[PDB]
């Protein structure tokens, strides 16, 4: 009877699969030994029954206050991305990360093919025993689009299948769009075959000790073991659309970036599109769907996390959002801070590690909504919670997984397969001191240097504690698919291609100490950027780049804001900054640092010495 798993197919048919899709499914069905195989069709009925099954299994809880919303609570050991267990396999180490002068590289983690094979054999054989292998055909980008890249995710987590339905275009239509074309091979398992050898915490299957998120770009495979958290288990998102995609992008002449895409319209009706790279949990989602406080202005959301970008024939940098939803940080989200998000997350939305009110609603730190007297709160740890306990009701990296199409200000061209023309790129992070509210790069090369110099306080999105200022060039430290030096060269090369309308490059700091209220008020910084792209004489030259002139920023309704402190450029801070950037780039980028980046470093060092 061959290696035929037709007898265990519980939805769909192996005969209906493309030739190479069948081999991929059956080959891993042989390795992983699932009891059932569920080929996903992506239908509403499948989604409802999947949620009902998880509810019956005690995996998720229904939120009775809302329209088809659900709550998952995880094992506390499996709450975020884990960079130290995140690896890229290549033949040569140099292709994946530059060879550092000292210790280990901070720009990724390389693992040899031999090392990974042994790790792979220690984990995956029989790992799905007693479980259903779900087969997820998903499209990153819109269905039909020649830009879109299709993947097949195999997983034993129904939480992953439900989340992938939101975060990607998922179903039978993807298999029909694929045919005998190429697809990314995504393999995932929580790593707890039945019968369970280890006790199960919060009904959340996971394997912390053996957690491993591997990328094999040469083989076009993503292999992920042990973790159910979205960043580690939704393999279309970070693993494919940043790590695997950024390498493909380098090879084919496009860009895959950790960037929101937004459209901003002035009072007249003139529209511009901006992209912005901030590190995980440093303000992308809130900016991408902001409610602008300036009257007449209008922000619209194309995407909040991943941008795929390429020059068209006319020289416009065209961006698309390859995702289908927002996997956004929960705490802080309110009608004050992010009202467009709240209109999105009230239906067809899955929440993870947030608190639950007794009347079937969600709760977290900074929700800015006092409860009725008598309404009690169950925490993310499934305990009865009160502020007398010093612990927060929701985990810091708790999430909502919501459809993008439900955003009130979703851009009418967000599914356009030609993309939206980018006229501005914004870099930034959490710098509590020294860095101005906004500056503008002097050229493309300086702009690329500014991206490379980026630093930001650590967040709960990965394993890093203490709120320490880490290096995060382009907000891509955890996501480089290949050598960062080559990545810099790829970016710099975009200046050389004829007729290229290069976006203006800016750097922002919302988080200086906060000296700036942020959220909707950042529309004032976006106004200045809008004008500078138009070419208004609203900029003053400083050593670090152009800053807004006196009376350039609309601060009407904000006379209290200290402009001197917020835009202060200290020689003492900045001569220290360039020294720290020098040592980092030499240590970590080393022989693969392009000359032009070193020239901008020497030029910035020079300008600071003249202060
Ligand atoms: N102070 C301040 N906080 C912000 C701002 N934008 C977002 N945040 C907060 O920082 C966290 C991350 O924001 P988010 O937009 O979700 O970051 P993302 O993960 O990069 O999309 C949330 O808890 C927000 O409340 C801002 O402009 N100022
Ligand atoms: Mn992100
Ligand atoms: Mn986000
Ligand atoms: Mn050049
Ligand atoms: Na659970």
């Amino acid at each position: 009877n061959g290696l035929d798993f037709s007898a265990k197919v519980i939805q769909g048919s192996l005969d209906s699969l493309p030739q190479e899709v069948r081999k991929f499914v059956e080959g891993n069905a042989q390795l992983c030994q699932p009891e059932y195989i569920h080929i996903c069709d992506g239908s509403e009925e499948e989604y409802g029954r999947l949620l009902a099954h998880m509810q019956e299994e005690g995996v998720i809880r229904k939120l009775k206050k809302y329209d088809n919303c659900w709550l998952a609570l995880t094992d506390p050991r499996d709450v975020a991305r884990i960079e130290s267990k995140t690896v890229i396999i290549t033949q040569e180490q140099r292709d994946t990360v530059p060879i550092p002068k000292s210790g280990q590289s901070q720009l990724g983690r390389w693992m040899s093919e031999e090392d990974f094979e042994k790790a792979f054999n220690a984990r995956f054989p029989g790992c799905m025993k007693g479980r259903t292998m779900y087969v997820i055909p998903f499209s990153m980008g819109p269905l039909g689009s020649p830009l879109a890249k299709i993947g097949i995710e195999l997983t034993d987590s129904p939480y992953v299948v439900a989340s992938m339905r939101i975060m990607t275009r998922m179903g039978t239509s993807v298999l029909e769009a694929l045919g005998d074309g190429e697809f990314i091979k995504c393999l995932h398992s929580v790593g707890c075959p039945l019968p369970l050898k280890k006790p199960l915490v919060n009904n959340w299957a996971c394997n912390p000790e053996l957690t491993l998120i591997a990328h094999l770009p040469d083989r076009r495979e993503i292999i992920s073991f042990g973790s159910g958290y979205g960043g580690n288990s939704l393999l279309g998102k970070k693993c494919f659309a940043l790590r695997i995609a950024s390498r493909l992008a380098k090879e084919e002449g496009w860009l895959a970036e950790h960037m929101l895409i937004l459209g901003i319209t002035n009072p007249e009706g003139k529209k511009k599109y901006l992209a912005a790279a901030f590190p995980s949990a440093c303000g992308k989602t809130n900016l991408a769907m902001m409610n602008p406080t300036l009257p007449g202005w209008k922000v619209e959301c194309v995407g909040d996390d991943i941008a795929w970008m390429k020059f068209d024939a006319q020289g416009n940098l065209r961006a698309i959002n390859p995702e289908n939803g927002f996997f956004g940080v929960a705490p802080g989200t309110s009608v004050k801070t992010n009202p467009n998000a709240i209109k999105t997350i009230q239906k067809n939305t899955i929440f993870t590690n947030v608190a639950e009110t007794s009347d079937g609603g969600v709760y977290w730190e900074g929700i800015d909504e006092p409860l009725a007297p008598g309404v009690t709160i169950t925490s993310w740890k499934n305990k009865e919670w009160r502020p007398q306990d010093e612990e927060p009701c929701a985990h810091p990296n708790s999430r909502f997984c919501t459809p993008a199409s439900q955003c009130p200000i979703i851009d009418p061209a967000w599914e356009s397969p030609e993309g939206v023309p980018i006229e501005g790129i914004i870099f930034g992070g959490r710098r509590p001191a020294g860095v101005p509210l906004v500056y503008e790069a002097l050229s493309w090369q300086h702009g690329v240097f500014v991206g490379a110099a980026m630093r930001s306080e650590a967040t709960a999105a990965a394993e890093h504690k203490g709120k320490v200022i880490m290096r995060d060039p382009f907000a891509m430290r955890p996501f480089f698919g290949y050598n960062f030096g080559k990545y810099l060269a790829h970016w710099l090369s975009m200046a050389h291609r004829p007729a290229a309308k290069l976006p203006k490059i800016f750097h922002v700091n919302w988080f200086r100490k906060f000296l700036w209220p942020g959220f909707g008020e950042n529309s004032r910084v976006l106004e200045w950027m809008f004008g500078r792209i138009e070419g208004e004489d609203s900029a003053k030259l400083t050593p670090i780049g152009y800053v807004p002139k006196e009376d350039a920023l609309n601060l009407k309704g904000l006379g209290d804001v200290n402009v001197e402190e917020l835009f202060g450029i200290s020689k003492e801070f900045w001569e220290k900054e360039v020294e720290e950037i020098d040592k980092y780039l030499e240590d970590q980028v080393n022989a693969d640092l392009p000359y032009e980046i070193e020239r901008e470093l020497r030029a910035l060092k020079q300008r600071i010495s003249q202060m």
